[PDB]
C-alpha cells in the first residue's frame, strides 16, 4: 500500500541530456539519434529577449557557433534549422543510448515526469502536471532551460515537454518537443500571464479513490449527485467542468472500490462546500489534482515499465 | 524558482535492478560488481513467514536454487551468504554498470530517493525521510521487496535503504545495506507497531526558509524566541527537539535569507499555536518536514550531480 508522488525513471532520458552552448549562453539539450533540441532563445543574449528577431538572430550563427557537450564528449555540428520554438542541431554522431521514443503533445490535467538539468547535467526529478491554463509548476533556477518533461510507457519514452521561461508570477511555461508553446506564451521576455488556474476535477477524483484503496474513507458521505447539480457547484470553487468521458475513464477505479463515480462526486461536493474539517486525505489537507486516473491505476496496481 | 518534491536521477540505480527467484517467491535485488543483494525472506514462503528460522531455512538452499535475472540475463549464483536480514549471492560476472557506490546508515530525518520495483524492473521513484521512529512512508505493493534507497553526491551512489516489510499499520520498515534493520523491526510476520512518530522540526525550519526564497513571507512574525522555550512549545505538539546542531545546520539558509533561526522558530511556534488560518506555504495547507536542509540548498542554488 501507500501512495506518494511518483516519476518515471529518468535513467532513459539521462543518456539523451546534453548542453548547448551558443555564445555567453547555455542551456540543455535533447539528444535524440543525431539531432539535438534545445530552445531557441539560446541563440540570445540578456538583451535580445525583449524583442527578439529569432530569424535574423540565426541567420549571424553558423553551424560551428554551436557548442554541445555530451558529458565531455563534444558534438560537432553540422546543420542547424528552427521550427517553432525550438532548435534542431544535426550533429555528426548520433546517440547510442537513444531509446525507443515519440513526441507527444498532452493535453492538459495530463502529468508527466521532469528532469531537471543544469549545463546538461540532471540535478533531479519531479512529477508534474498541465495547468489548465496550460503552465506547469515546476521548480526551475537559471540554466534549467532545455529540461524535457515525458512519461514512459512500456518501453517508449513519450516526450511531451520543454522548459522554455519563468513567468513572473513565478509558474513556468514551455513548448512540447516540435516547439509549439502550450498555452498562449511567446518566448520573449515581456508582460505574461496565465489565465485563471482552475482544479482538474477528473484527477481529485482518482486521487480520491487512490484514498479509499489506502485506507482513507472518511470523506464517504451518505448522500448521492448528478452530474449537472454537481457541475453547478464545480464552477462555484472554479473546477473544471467533469464531462461524461471523465465518468467513463474513472470507471476501473470505480468498479475495484465499488463506490460509483456520482456518489464519490457528492463526497468531492461536501469537500468543497465543509472543507477538511482539519481531517487529512493521503496526508495532505487540501485537494490534490495532479493525480491523472492513469496515475492511480499505476500505483494502486504496480505497472512496471523497464 | 519554484520548490517541489524532488528525487535523484535513478539511472545509474536502474543499471542495478536484478530480479531474485527462489521457490515460489520473487523479488528484486541489487547487482552491485559480482554480488547481488537481496532481502532475506526470499527463501521463506507465505506460510514460513511466522517464525522462519533463517539459518535452517538457508541450509536447504544451494546455489542453483536462486535465480537471478538482470533483464533477460540470467546470473549464475556460485556462492551465497546471509549478514543480518540480507542475503548476497555471488554471481559470476560483475555488473558493467556499477556506479561509484557507498554502503551508508542514515540517520533519522535525513532523506532519500526510493526507486521501486516489481520483478526486477523500476516503476517509479519517490522521495522519502527516515521518520523519527525509524519507519518510511513509501508506497510498496507485492514483489517491491528488495527496492532500494539511495542519494546521489556528485557521481557517488550512496545506498542506505531497502524495503523489507508493510506493518499492519500502513508504513513500511526496512533494513542499510549490510541487513541491519531500521529500528526494532524484524523480518517476520508478528505484532509490529511503530512508536510515536514525531515531526523533525530541523526540516521544518529548513522547508520554511525555502518558502521565503520563494517568495511566501506571511508567516514572518515580529517576535523571537530562545531555543529553551521554543523546545518547549516543540513537545506539546509531538516536534523533535532542536539542538544547537540544527541551528547551525540552518547557518547558510539563515544567511541567504536573513532571517535568523530562533526568530524563524518563533513563527514555527507561531504556527504550532495558531494553525495556518487557511493560508498555503509553496502551496500545502500543513508543515512540511521530508525537506533535509541540504534538501532545500540542493534546490535553491541548482546542484547537479551526473
Amino acid at each position: 500500500s501507500g501512495f506518494r508522488k511518483m516519476t518515471f525513471p529518468s535513467g532513459k532520458v539521462e543518456g539523451c541530456m546534453v548542453q548547448v552552448t551558443c555564445g555567453t549562453t547555455t542551456l540543455n539539450g535533447l539528444w535524440l539519434d543525431d539531432v539535438v533540441y534545445c530552445p531557441r532563445h539560446v541563440i540570445c543574449t540578456s538583451e535580445d529577449m525583449l524583442n527578439p528577431n529569432y530569424e535574423d538572430l540565426l541567420i549571424r550563427k553558423s553551424n560551428h557557433n554551436f557548442l554541445v557537450q555530451a558529458g565531455n564528449v563534444q558534438l560537432r555540428v553540422i546543420g542547424h534549422s528552427m521550427q517553432n520554438c525550438v532548435l534542431k542541431l544535426k550533429v555528426d554522431t548520433a546517440n547510442p543510448k537513444t531509446p525507443k521514443y515519440k513526441f507527444v503533445r498532452i493535453q492538459p490535467g495530463q502529468t508527466f515526469s521532469v528532469l531537471a538539468c543544469y549545463n546538461g547535467s540532471p540535478s533531479g526529478v519531479y512529477q508534474c502536471a498541465m495547468r489548465p491554463n496550460f503552465t506547469i509548476k515546476g521548480s526551475f533556477l537559471n540554466g534549467s532551460c532545455g529540461s524535457v518533461g515525458f512519461n514512459i510507457d512500456y518501453d517508449c519514452v513519450s516526450f511531451c515537454y520543454m522548459h522554455h521561461m519563468e513567468l513572473p508570477t513565478g509558474v513556468h511555461a514551455g513548448t512540447d518537443l516540435e516547439g509549439n508553446f502550450y498555452g498562449p506564451f511567446v518566448d520573449r521576455q515581456t508582460a505574461q500571464a496565465a489565465g485563471t488556474d482552475t482544479t482538474i476535477t477528473v484527477n481529485v477524483l482518482a486521487w480520491l479513490y487512490a484514498a479509499v484503496i489506502n485506507g482513507d474513507r472518511w470523506f464517504l458521505n451518505r448522500f448521492t449527485t448528478t452530474l449537472n447539480d454537481f457541475n453547478l457547484v464545480a464552477m462555484k470553487y472554479n473546477y473544471e467542468p467533469l464531462t461524461q468521458d471523465h465518468v467513463d475513464i474513472l470507471g476501473p477505479l470505480s468498479a475495484q472500490t465499488g463506490i460509483a463515480v456520482l456518489d464519490m462526486c457528492a463526497s468531492l461536493k461536501e469537500l468543497l462546500q465543509n472543507g477538511m474539517n482539519g481531517r487529512t486525505i493521503l496526508g495532505s489537507a487540501l485537494l490534490e489534482d495532479e493525480f491523472t486516473p492513469f496515475d492511480v491505476v499505476r500505483q494502486c496496481s504496480g505497472v512496471t515499465f523497464q
